[PDB]
């Protein structure tokens, strides 16, 4: 039903096809799933009328199940074939939309099979994808349901003396036992590391008194999770457990203002004035909060340039944050799905201030 | 110096300039390695004439130390900094190269920004790449000896009733373990599962009178190792036991065969001859060999259709193998740089039939 709907939006906004490389478009549209194709030509090519094929390597000929396919064998000329099956279907020319994560090398080749003029899926494809249906969202509960019980687990643990990489190391298999996998490589920011929101785990020590910020992600049955929590080891300096308390406050606050109806950006100015009333504005330096599905990040964006009106469906992050260089940040992150015109939180780990 | 060489090169072939993402091609030129960039425009614009700039995302400031670049901040248009950067590099038409791995809609936004002819970077970088220096070199002898210690290592487990999966597992962490990271995700592949080259390590427990293949590899600074083994747990099937002795002297006189001067196809020719007087010619269904250094595969290839003449600094895989279905399968590879105009073993792991 999506790749007709898919379809039937080409014609509608004009483009007369669309070519679609393996990831997560492609798996949202079939179902097909690849294991590592790399540089081996594999694109699922549709036309607006209606018609549409999928070229891959013979290697995958038992992974394509029945779909509408055509093989090329290794030695033949994955394009010149592209450019037969783009003939049949009718699509030799013209407006055509690609795959946004497509290799460049694969586009370029492509581009001279035809005249064209491309623009990303991604465009028109987001209008579908973000609208999660019923089996998405049970989909996404339950790897927020994981997210939650991977947050408890660690809790268990003992961190003092364990450095960042170690104990990313540790959630990211605690994260591949429990489901399908890690959404993405889980971040572990200790003292004053959590003050880059980008930080990447390291070899720094971590040890009693230091603020952490824990970011990680579950995938189930193709969906994402991402949960941040912030930790405290023993007494955490007096100027965070503060900063803390607001970030608490911020959240909480662009939670209670999710509405059907709502722009984004009135979700993040939410969170936003809250921050900024206590003063520390200039330390919250990202958007509030991102979609999520079978991407970590996907639309709609919720920042103060986020245009997008809430509808019932959407699923988005809200994670405001503080950091303050040479001392730590905090950050707490919930995944919400917009339900009955209201905001309902996926994930349910604890939110209080925690000190192991 | 390899900028330098890069940009020299560039306009003795033809070219005007280079946009060149993050990767191994980004880093191997400057040195610049950017932690999951994902959708944010990063960019490395170089023109014939000398003249070259980096576009990043600000979050990147620190991690980018003195390189000449421009940041970009979330809530910008990249694509307009790029036009100006190309304005004043001289590059806003013309042809130019593209990293092979970029995103294409990266690629499509470039397009709106002039007339452009493209062409993959790989194409002309491979030149250089192709030649590793000494030092290269020594990391790739440091990602092959910690390879060889992995593999004393697993000879020490308790391999009987380990699942294919939990076996790569294993192997995996002891990977991330000593080094920087996995070169690729570990194989192991038993008894009948031999018999697919391509086989993803499963649920299946290995038992005794069963043949292992076992491929991995590590990094080290960047630079990878693949090695593979093949082991028996008990007493293994004669014919079997006579198809690895087969693979033995085929990997031999392949590596044997290497020297300065000779073309690529000759040595892949050399270890499938002896294949083939053997009587198994239809079972060995892939190249001897590939190229590696800061990716996995790379120039150059060392099958039927390699046309490169072998020279000293190159480095790639001598890896024949024999897969007979509902039998099992045998592989011995081993890491060779073309050294003094010989080849020499990078990996020196025990190559004898192993039964444990």
């Amino acid at each position: 039903m999506r790749l007709e709907k898919f379809i039937h939006l080409l014609g509608e906004r004009g483009f007369d096809g669309a070519l679609i490389s393996p990831g997560t478009n492609l798996y949202y549209l079939t179902g097909l799933r690849l294991h590592e194709v790399g540089e081996r030509l594999a694109i699922l090519a549709v036309s607006a009328e209606g018609d549409y094929r999928f070229l891959a390597p013979s290697l995958y000929e038992n992974v394509v199940n029945n779909f509408p396919a055509t093989f090329w064998h290794d030695g033949e000329n994955p394009y010149a074939k592209l450019r037969e099956i783009l003939e049949e279907l009718g699509i030799s020319k013209g407006r055509i939309l690609i795959e946004d994560t497509m290799r460049a090398d694969w586009l370029i080749g492509i581009m001279k099979l035809g005249k064209f003029t491309f623009q990303p899926l991604s465009s028109l494809i987001k209008e579908l994808r973000m609208i999660k249906d019923k089996e998405e969202v049970k989909m996404m509960e339950h790897a927020s349901r994981i997210a939650d019980k991977v947050f408890e687990e660690i809790l268990t643990w003992d961190l003092i003396g364990m450095k960042e990489r170690e104990l990313a190391l540790k959630i990211e298999l605690l994260i591949r036992e429990l489901s399908d996998g890690i959404a993405f490589e889980p971040i572990v920011a200790s003292g004053e590391n959590a003050a880059n929101p980008h930080h990447e785990p390291g070899e720094r020590k971590i040890r009693k008194g230091d603020i952490i910020i824990l970011d990680y992600g579950a995938r189930w049955k193709g969906y994402c999770s991402d949960i941040t929590r912030t930790i405290g080891l023993g007494e955490l300096d007096e100027r965070l457990v503060k900063i803390y308390e607001v970030v608490k406050d911020a959240q909480e606050s662009a939670f209670k203002a999710v509405r059907e109806g709502i722009k984004a950006k009135d979700v993040d100015s939410r969170a936003r004035e809250v921050i900024s009333k206590a003063g520390y504005g200039e330390y919250f330096i990202h958007r509030t909060g991102h979609g999520l599905g079978l991407d970590v990040h996907e639309e709609p964006y919720i920042g103060p340039d986020g245009e997008v009106i809430l509808k019932n469906g959407m699923t988005f992050t809200i994670e405001p944050g503080i950091y303050v260089p040479g001392l730590g940040g905090v950050r707490i992150e919930d995944d919400i799905v917009v339900d009955e015109g209201k905001g309902r939180r996926l994930t349910k780990a604890e939110r209080e201030l925690i000190i192991l």
